[PDB]
C-alpha cells in the first residue's frame, strides 16, 4: 500500500512536529485536500493488525496510539460531515451522498475489524478507550441487515474481556457507553446486547457482594477485590439502571464502616459515594415517571436522608478526595431534592424535599474556605477547574437560599478583599506598562 507510506508519515508528522496540537485539528485541516486518503480505513486497520514484513520497520507503541487516534478522528469527520468542536452548516447533495456512503463504508468495515482491533490492543488502556469511541458512529441497522450477528457477538466478547481486565475510569466509561449505544436501535440486537450486559453485571455484582463480605467480616486483596469490582459497577451505574441489584445496601455498609472506624481506603469511599448517588438518581427517575404510593416516596426519603447524613459525615474524612466527592454530591442532592422537585404538577413529591439544617450549611461553607480558596504543571489547571466546579455547584445553593446566602457573601467579600482594596491601583498600573 503506497497509501500506507503516506499514513505512516502522517503519523510521524503529527508526533514529531508541534504544528498540530490536536489530532482532530490536523484531520480537519487536511480534510478538504486529502479526504480520500484519510478515509482509507482498510489501510489503517491493516497497518495496525498485520505483523511487520521483512525489511519493514515496525511501528512503535506511540505511533500505533497516534494512528488509532487519527483513525477515530477521520471516522467522526466522515460520519458527522462537519469540522470538530472549536473549528465549526448545510450539506450539498453530493456531500450528503458522500456522508451516507462513508457511514456505510466505516460501519461495515469496523463491525468486522473493531473486535480484531480490541483483541490485539486489549491491554492498552488509552488505545481501547479510543477504539471504543467508534461504535457511536455506526449505522447499527447493518448488524441485522448484513447478517453480521457473529460480529456483534465478537464485539460483545471483546468488550467483556476489556471490562474484566481494566479498572481505568476512561476505559470503563467507554465500555458503558458502548453498551448503551448498542441498545439504541432495533429490538432484535437490543435483546442480544441486553443478555450480554445483564450477564456481565450479574458476574460483577456477585464478585462485589462476595468481596464486601470478605472485607467487612483486612487484606490487600480484600481491598482490591472490593475497589476493582465497585469501580466497574460505579462506571456502568451512570448510564445503566442497576437498581434491581441492591448496590446501595453494600455501598452504605462500606461508608458506615469507614465512618465509625475510619480505616476504609479513600478510593473505596469515593466509589461507594458515587455508586450510591447513581442509585438514588435512578430511584428518583422510576419514582417520577410512575404513579408511586405514600410508601414508595417515604422509602426513598429514608434512603436519601441516610445518604445525606453519610455525605455530611464524609466531609470530616482525612482524605481531601473524599471531602470533594461528598461536597459535590451534597450540592447535587440539595439542589435536586429542593423545592425545585415540586415543579410541573408534581406537588406529590413534597415528602422528598430536603432542607439542610444549620450544621450542614456551616460545614458546606467550611469546605469552600479550606478547599476552594486555598493558598497552594498540567495538574494545576485541572485542580483549578475542579475547584471552580466545586464553587459553581455551591453557588447554586446560594442563589436559591438553600444555604445562608449572607454568610457566603461574607466569605466572598473576605477573599475578594485585595481586589476591593487595591484592585483599582493595580489595574491602572498594569495598563500603563
Amino acid at each position: 500500500s503506497p497509501n500506507g507510506n503516506l499514513i505512516r508519515m502522517l503519523v510521524l508528522f503529527f508526533l514529531e512536529s508541534e504544528l498540530h496540537e490536536h489530532a482532530a485539528y490536523l484531520v480537519d485541516s487536511l480534510w478538504e485536500s486529502s479526504q480520500e486518503l484519510l478515509k482509507d480505513w482498510e489501510c489503517m486497520t491493516e497497518l495496525l493488525l498485520e505483523e511487520p514484513v521483512q525489511g519493514e520497520e515496525a511501528m512503535s507503541d506511540r505511533q500505533e496510539s497516534a494512528l488509532i487516534e487519527l483513525m477515530v478522528c477521520t471516522i467522526r469527520q466522515a460520519a458527522e460531515a462537519h469540522p470538530p468542536v472549536g473549528r465549526g452548516r448545510v450539506l450539498t447533495a453530493k456531500e450528503r451522498k458522500t456522508q451516507i456512503d462513508d457511514r456505510n463504508k466505516l460501519t461495515e468495515h469496523f463491525i468486522i475489524t473493531l473486535p480484531m482491533l480490541l483483541s490485539k490492543y486489549s491491554a492498552d488502556a488509552e488505545k481501547v478507550a479510543n477504539l471504543l469511541q467508534i461504535p457511536q458512529y455506526f449505522d447499527l441497522e447493518i448488524y441485522s441487515t448484513g447478517r453480521m450477528e457473529k460480529h456483534l457477538d465478537a464485539l460483545l466478547k471483546q468488550i467483556k474481556f476489556v471490562v474484566e481486565k481494566h479498572v481505568e475510569s476512561d476505559v470503563l466509561e467507554a465500555c458503558s457507553k458502548t453498551y448503551s449505544i448498542l441498545c439504541s436501535e432495533e429490538y432484535t440486537i437490543q435483546n442480544r446486547v441486553d443478555i450480554a450486559r445483564s450477564q456481565l453485571i450479574d458476574e460483577f455484582v456477585d464478585r462485589f457482594n462476595h468481596s464486601v463480605e470478605d472485607l467487612l467480616q483486612a487484606d490487600d486483596d480484600d481491598i482490591y477485590n472490593v475497589l476493582s469490582t465497585l469501580k466497574r459497577l460505579t462506571s456502568f451505574h451512570n448510564a445503566h439502571d442497576l437498581t434491581k441489584w441492591d448496590l446501595f445496601g453494600n455501598c452504605y455498609r462500606l461508608l458506615k464502616t469507614g465512618i465509625e472506624h475510619g480505616a476504609m481506603p479513600e478510593q473505596i469511599v469515593v466509589q461507594a459515594l458515587q455508586c450510591s448517588h447513581y442509585s438514588i438518581l435512578w430511584q428518583l427517575v422510576k419514582i417520577t415517571d410512575g404513579s408511586p404510593s405514600k410508601e414508595d416516596l417515604l422509602v426513598l426519603r429514608k434512603t436519601v436522608k441516610s445518604f445525606l447524613a453519610v455525605c455530611q459525615q464524609c466531609l470530616s474524612n482525612v482524605n481531601t478526595p473524599v471531602k470533594e466527592q461528598a461536597f459535590m454530591l451534597l450540592c447535587d442532592l440539595l439542589m435536586i431534592f429542593s423545592h425545585q422537585l415540586m415543579t410541573g404538577g408534581r406537588e406529590g413529591l413534597q415528602p422528598l424535599v430536603f432542607n439542610p439544617d444549620t450544621g450542614l450549611q456551616s460545614e458546606l461553607l467550611s469546605f469552600v474556605m479550606d478547599h476552594v480558596f486555598i493558598d497552594q504543571e498540567a495538574n494545576k489547571i485541572e485542580a483549578l477547574h475542579k475547584r471552580r466546579n466545586l464553587l459553581a455547584a455551591f453557588s447554586k445553593l446560594i442563589i436559591y437560599d438553600i444555604v445562608d446566602m449572607h454568610a457566603a457573601a461574607d466569605i466572598f467579600k473576605h477573599y475578594m478583599k485585595y481586589y476591593n482594596d487595591y484592585g483599582d491601583i493595580i489595574k491602572e498600573t498594569l495598563s500603563k506598562t
